[PDB]
């Protein structure tokens, strides 16, 4: 069974656990590009009451740095913020719990805002068919393919 964090079905608990960074995606492609602060990769989702601890690390003359966020529920369900190179709201348009999980992120800093979408695997890469429905929803969104970039032989340290 498919979910969206906003949905009425989700179970936010089942995405707690590994996790790392297969695609990412942007309206402002230099953000997820090799020196931009949003190329993270992520390692995996702590699930709190009200929160989700998130584990990443970045990586600069291939040297990995970990780093830890904690995103908070806001009053959408579904939703949560956190700050981070300004402020970020996010939510999960589509996960199966099990392989994938495909989140939609806004990004506010210095007035201005940009797209991030992410596709997350359970293992360091996903079938070709999963990489094209993310595709497809980053086309729902405006994000060229172009601007869609696949990190799975690049996740790992």
């Amino acid at each position: 069974e498919e979910a969206s964090s906003t949905g009425r079905n989700f179970n936010v608990e089942k995405i707690n656990g590994e996790w790392h960074t297969i695609i990412l995606a942007s309206d402002k492609r230099e953000k997820i590009e090799d020196n931009g602060n949003f190329r993270l990769f992520l390692e995996q989702i702590h699930v709190l009451e009200k929160s989700l601890v998130l584990k990443f690390h970045t990586v600069r003359d291939e040297e990995c740095s970990e780093l830890s966020m904690v995103a908070d529920k806001t009053e959408k369900a579904g939703e949560y913020s956190v700050t981070y190179d300004g402020f970020n709201t996010f939510t999960i348009p589509k996960t199966d719990y099990d392989n994938f999980l495909m989140a939609h992120l806004i990004n506010e800093k210095d007035g201005e805002t940009f797209q991030l979408m992410g596709l997350y695997g359970r293992e360091p890469d996903l079938s070709s068919d999963i990489k094209e429905r993310f595709a497809q929803l980053c086309e729902e969104h405006g994000i060229l393919r172009e601007n869609i970039i696949d990190l799975s032989n690049a996740n790992r340290c």
